[PDB]
């Protein structure tokens, strides 16, 4: 028993990463096979990070410009190009420490784990959501540009994430392994809105089933409701609308607690009718979304 | 900016997990050099862990009934010995993935991650305290055991906890490294009373510093305290006593901030008295004791 928030064994994904530097700015790569990728911002100064023009700034440099180096040893570039926001470094030697991989674009809502990473380096390992605003509320200071988010099934890593930004209001922006931002984000040092966010309605729901499971059931009640009477209320309190994909991915948890989903929604409609009146739920005091039901599942399963 | 619970990268932990099996028991096992660490409780059966007498229980075994085995590959086990609430199972080969290491016995209060494994295989990764009551309030199900908590200073790993056992409360026990359970405790499935625990003060006024440094300010007032005073309020909130060797390691996040410790104190003393009044502070609605002033420092100045 216990519930918490747990991050994958990071081991797979510290073997991969890697320092990149060009000119005066330094951040983190990631090297699978005889590629390195890195955040395409990597090639510019302070002067033209408010609004560069990658393609110009990126034909000033050549394979000899980008330094790749992995712990003490030296990589050799032979190619380089930009595809979307990142950069794809080819060397002349295939990471021997290359796990199984893929490269995967996630859903927002859904989670994964962070290692941080500054020259290259693990700092440290958290599990995070993407916000159904597609910003993540990370832990990064300057340098951990090219972190990588990833998740793991069994010896496949999946690579979701990988650090670009800041936003001025202190939660972080990123792309997808191909370079895409996830949100409307740009990778320039401009006021960037990212939108209203939402709770996460799965995913508290999925958290409320690993409370019962975990013997925190003060509240559990005599009440029911509908998916259109529950969806007023997420609607009044910025939830996420639940659908009957979200009851149906639920349903494990359902089958295992004998809690039916429209049962839990009731629940979850007093909590945010009623809030807490100063109780926890598995160490908490305000409703848990970094969880999804896979999560709860896998963490009370004990899978590896 | 941000600030996350944020666990050392496992990767050198993970090269040392192995699988051990006694009879019908596996469990996991620490495999460092040509040692391999587990809790003595794998050569206990069902009908024996209510009152077990680990003396005459392993003479009954020989070093071919211990089964070790790191991936796939099977080690030859050489010697065996028990000492205090672990065995030592001596293999003829030296683990090649071995890091530099440590074996340290944590104070209370102080934090480390966990390494969850299951069948030698790691499952998750997060970061807890030692509860001043000697618990740790971790996510183990049946074959956790033999899980290991860590700290990471640059190359070096310094072992601090191996996972023996969930008490009938749900909070989790265990050992140092020279299987000196933390607590009282004991290896034996028995009613066994943890003791009152208490919040971690120091922990609580670093994260205070931490949320100051990371933009949540709303909670800093126009009052200063003393230590007697505070003490007071602490004692009343079933808080630890704060000594003048907590003010000094909070030192350098007085300095950063310009935050003199007793004013934050003081806004400690108004946050037990008055509550959140339905705010948060670093995305929590509660006071939370589970970073050290060294964790804040270490995540505020990104050390890898
Ligand atoms: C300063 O504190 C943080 C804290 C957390 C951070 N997460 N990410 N970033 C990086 C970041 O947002 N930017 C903004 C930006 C502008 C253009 C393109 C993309 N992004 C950034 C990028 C590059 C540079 C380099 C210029 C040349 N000299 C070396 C730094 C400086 C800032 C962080 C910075
Ligand atoms: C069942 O769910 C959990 C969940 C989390 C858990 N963390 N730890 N433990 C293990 C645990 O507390 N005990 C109690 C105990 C008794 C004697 C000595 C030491 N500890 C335990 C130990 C060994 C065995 C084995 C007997 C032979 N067959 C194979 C299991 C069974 C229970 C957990 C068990």
């Amino acid at each position: 028993s216990g519930f918490r928030k747990m991050a994958f064994p990071s081991g797979k994904v510290e073997g991969c990463m890697v320092q990149v530097t060009c000119g005066t700015t330094t951040l983190n790569g990631l090297w699978l096979d005889d590629v390195v990728y890195c955040p395409r911002h990597v090639i510019c100064t302070s002067e033209d990070m408010l609004n560069p023009n990658y393609e110009d700034l990126l034909i000033r440099k050549s394979n000899h410009n980008f330094l790749v180096q992995a712990g003490n040893v030296q990589l050799r570039v032979i190619g380089h190009s930009m595809q979307n926001c990142v950069l794809k470094l080819k060397v002349d030697t295939a990471n021997p420490k290359t796990p199984k991989y893929k490269f995967v674009r996630i859903q927002p809502g859904q989670t994964f784990s962070v290692l941080a990473c500054y020259n290259g380096s693990p700092s440290g390992v958290y599990q995070c959501a993407m916000r159904p605003n597609f910003t993540i509320k990370g832990s990064f200071l300057n340098g951990s540009c090219g972190s990588v988010g990833f998740n793991i099934d069994y010896d496949c890593v999946s690579f979701c994430y990988m650090h670009h930004m800041e936003l001025p209001t202190g939660v972080h922006a990123g792309t997808d392994l191909e370079g895409n931002f996830y949100g409307p984000f740009v990778d320039r040092q401009t006021a960037q809105a990212a939108g209203t966010d939402t709770t996460i309605t799965v995913n508290v729901l999925a958290w409320l089933y690993a409370a019962v499971i975990n013997g925190d059931r003060w509240f559990l009640n005599r009440f029911t409701t509908t998916l259109n009477d529950f969806n007023l209320v997420a609607m009044k309190y910025n939830y996420e609308p639940l659908t009957q994909d979200h009851v149906d991915i639920l349903g494990p948890l359902s089958a295992q607690t004998g809690i039916a989903v429209l049962d839990m929604c009731a629940s979850l409609k007093e909590l945010l009718q009623n809030g807490m009146n100063g109780r926890t739920i598995l160490g908490s005091a305000l409703l848990e979304d970094e969880f999804t039901p896979f999560d709860v599942v896998r963490q009370c399963s004990g899978v590896t």
